[PDB]
């Protein structure tokens, strides 16, 4: 069949590759609005912390060149600005020439994304970090003003990476965020080591904390604070990209999402909907469920590229909600249900702080993992473990129990990998089961 | 009950102080032949590689401590020499007196491990390691010697860490092994790091190679070779402390093991084996297992103390036998029926090598995973990896996914903790599973 994509980044140029991977007959053209297709989402805050310095990791392919490899059309600084489901064209504006165009379809693919939010002041020294275009400009703005102070607003796993890689980078920022709510994926009261490594490095951060006006380089907070800084970076939210979306007959709901069902197709025929833009729901509890992270675009990506052109059946059998995000020495990570989700079941928690490793063994830090289960069937709601080591580890191995159904007692069963080095005999993960009751 | 418990260490401590939480009434004895109890059996290798220090890491009990915060009575330098099972009483042999009397139980548990084998030289400079008794002679021998030249014989695990410890105390080790079998519960192909470790580091090694005779300090070698040593530490298998049960009723396998049930029963009532000395099955096969591991042994503790003085429907699920060793910069990981084992199946295998984590992320290695699974029902039968980094994650996942008898089609719905420094959005776990069809 005729394929349109929109997007060419995480979910829609991978569903693409995977398309052509199972049939190397149909025509292929995928739509993106700005400059770059394939750009590395989730390197650019290194890429801005100079720890990532080869262009080849900051994207992989470029429209010629993946045209030569996988014979699939990419057009960038093509906007779609409307979808004809009836008619079953996509309106598409050449943002070069700023002419418009129907390009038709068999099956449409929407990956759009979401966009950063902006705080919406009239500041030549503000930035937001969505793609690698903006990481460009971020780049060039920091050598061509020689930056030294940058104020990072909102504490987001965004917000938090790109913090310590300005840290790193050699500049001097500060972190402010409107409220106490930092790293909202992650238990409230388990993020206290993002503050304490900021005062280990003598990083300023203002909680409760937010612009109030800007007048070049001179910013006035809400604290009444009168600061100068060379830089600003905001990682104040992002929205869905579905505006364009909007007129046609796609079902969207009231924030602007798409849903979907198991196999990402939305309520019109040959539509389907991946990525940050679709909901759908968790796997381990009957609730619906957004999770705008890689894991998500690439399994759709799949799931769609099986539905189009390969074993039909499969279907997706929804989401977890397992996250990640590094923070200097620490490691932040959960599963399962968010914080704010917990209300609609009848559950209790168990909790366990114990050496990632051997006591009597080095290098050893304090990994604190909780789990939260319904009190109805024992069944594991939601899962997070916070430590300098190991905390990636129990948090998968948790994702696991989830995807089969494990219950919080039989986590005394779980046969873990034990040396020195490691674990535990018995593990933190088994120690939760030994707690629960 | 009365209880008495035979060995003081990974099971029998264990196992007393797990019936004492649940039950603050009951008498119990332990009995342990040698000078200490809980001392850290893992731990022993560090100690002799002063990694660990601090002696007081090397043990966790004395047994008047044992006594103060547990109301357990432990006696030591008794050894228990023979189970007079019918009147249910043990005969115990005061080896400080050489004196012996009968203590009579309600309830016996076995735990009396192994022992270390011996190739049996003349020799007063070869040692075994298998208690603190031994590291202290090891470590005492060392400074009253000035070794330097030490002679590893035995390829396994321990003896590799062994090795490595030595040589990080500023020794020059050499390693021996009878067989080209090394760190046998690893694949056989995937061990070649360990050779490749000793290479970069300039440490002899010779497989297929044995002791001819040792006159001195001037060992004669199966291959001709004659080289002068200081040392020799023995690593050459175990054997079941079991001889003192011979006589009794308890059943042993022709390897003098005790085969138990699900409750850790053996034949005879009122008697429990649990540690290295008892067989079981596995878990995700129908097939005997013995999984002399640290895990087993606390696990099966918990288990006895569930029987005897708490919820008894609580029962062994059979072992999955995870395993895990590191040597120098590698770690190598297994789970699952051993390489031997696989016979007994039809089975393909599924490999990846990718790196740890995200490619463009820096410190990033080459992670090889393996996974075997069964033709007639897609079951995953085995899994290996080896790597600098992350081979441990993927092996505890695994070891959770074969727990619930997981298919390798499955682990593409595998929901991973992803950002760059951890994993892949499509992480090596996900991959397996697109690559098995
Ligand atoms: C700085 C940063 C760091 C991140 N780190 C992580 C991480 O560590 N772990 C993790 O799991 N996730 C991380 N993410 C999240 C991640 O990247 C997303 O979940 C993923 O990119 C979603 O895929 P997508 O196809 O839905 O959106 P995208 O990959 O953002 O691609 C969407 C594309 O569609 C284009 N588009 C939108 N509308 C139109 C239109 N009307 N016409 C044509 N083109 C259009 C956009 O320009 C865009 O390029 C990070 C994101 C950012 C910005
Ligand atoms: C150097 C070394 C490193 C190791 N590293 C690891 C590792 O990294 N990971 C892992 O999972 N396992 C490791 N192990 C294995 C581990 O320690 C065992 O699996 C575990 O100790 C088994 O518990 P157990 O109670 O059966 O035996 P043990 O812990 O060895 O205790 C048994 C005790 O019973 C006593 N005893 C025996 N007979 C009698 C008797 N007749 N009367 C009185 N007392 C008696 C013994 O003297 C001994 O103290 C290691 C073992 C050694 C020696
Ligand atoms: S924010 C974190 C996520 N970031 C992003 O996703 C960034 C944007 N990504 C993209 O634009 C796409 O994912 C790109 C990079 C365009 C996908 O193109 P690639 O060509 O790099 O990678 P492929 O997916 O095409 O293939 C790479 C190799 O991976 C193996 N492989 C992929 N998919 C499968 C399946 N289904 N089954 C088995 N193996 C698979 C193969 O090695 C493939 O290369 P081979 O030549 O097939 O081996
Ligand atoms: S070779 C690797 C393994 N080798 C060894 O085990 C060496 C010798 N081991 C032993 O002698 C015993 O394992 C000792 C060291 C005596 C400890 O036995 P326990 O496993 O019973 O642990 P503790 O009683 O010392 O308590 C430690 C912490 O774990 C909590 N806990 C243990 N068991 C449970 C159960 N069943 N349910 C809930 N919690 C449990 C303890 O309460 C304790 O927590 P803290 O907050 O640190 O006190
Ligand atoms: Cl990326
Ligand atoms: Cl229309
Ligand atoms: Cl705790
Ligand atoms: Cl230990
Ligand atoms: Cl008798
Ligand atoms: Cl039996
Ligand atoms: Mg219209
Ligand atoms: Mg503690």
């Amino acid at each position: 069949p005729k394929i349109v994509v929109v997007g060419a980044v995480a979910g829609g140029a991978t569903c693409a590759s995977q398309i052509r991977r199972l049939d190397k007959e149909s025509d292929i053209i995928i739509f993106e609005k700005d400059r770059d297709m394939s750009f590395a989402n989730c390197a650019l805050p290194y890429v801005i912390g100079e720890v990532v310095e080869d262009r080849r990791y900051a994207l992989a392919y470029t429209p010629e060149k993946f045209y030569d490899r996988k014979q699939i059309t990419v057009k960038t600084y093509h906007e779609v600005i409307a979808i004809n489901d009836e008619r079953q064209t996509v309106s598409v504006l050449n943002r070069k020439t700023n002419e418009q165009f129907e390009e038709s379809y068999d099956k449409l693919i929407l990956s759009p994304g979401a966009s950063a939010n902006s705080l919406g002041f009239e500041s030549d020294i503000t930035f937001t970090l969505r793609n690698l275009e903006d990481t460009d400009a971020i780049d060039q703005f920091i050598k061509a003003n020689q930056v030294d102070k940058v104020l990072v607003v909102g504490a987001g796993y965004v917000s938090l990476e790109v913090l310590e890689n300005l840290y790193e980078r050699g500049l001097h920022p500060t972190l402010i965020h409107r409220s106490d709510k930092i790293n909202k994926l992650m238990d409230a009261d388990m993020n206290q080591p993002i503050l304490d490594e900021l005062d280990k490095r003598e990083i300023p951060y203002r909680l409760n904390e937010e612009i109030n006006a800007i007048n070049g380089n001179e910013i006035t907070f809400k604290s009444g604070k009168v600061e100068h800084y060379d830089m600003i970076i905001e990682g104040v939210g992002t929205h869905p990209n579905s505006k364009f979306i909007e007129s046609s007959n796609i079902k969207l709901d009231r924030k602007g999402f798409i849903p979907v069902n198991d196999k990402f197709e939305t309520n019109v025929p040959n539509i389907y909907a991946i990525g940050d833009i679709a909901t759908s729901h968790y796997r381990h509890v009957d609730l619906p469920a957004s999770v705008p992270l890689a894991w998500g675009a690439h399994r759709a990506a799949s799931i769609v590229a099986e539905q189009i052109a390969g074993n039909d059946t499969i279907e997706f059998k929804g989401f977890l909600g397992n996250n990640i995000v590094k923070f200097f020495d620490y490691t932040f990570a959960s599963v399962g249900v968010k914080p704010n989700e917990l209300k609609q079941f009848d559950y209790k928690m168990v909790e366990v702080t114990q050496g990632a490793h051997a006591n009597f063994y080095p290098g050893n830090s304090p990994l604190h993992l909780r789990v939260y289960y319904d009190t109805s069937n024992r069944q594991i709601l939601r899962a997070a473990a916070v430590g300098k080591e190991g905390a990636d580890k129990r948090i998968d191995v948790l994702s696991m129990a989830m995807m089969n159904q494990l219950t919080v007692d039989e986590l005394t069963e779980f046969e873990v990998a034990y040396a020195p080095p490691y674990s535990h005999p018995k593990d933190l993960i088994n120690m939760i089961g030994y707690k629960a009751k």
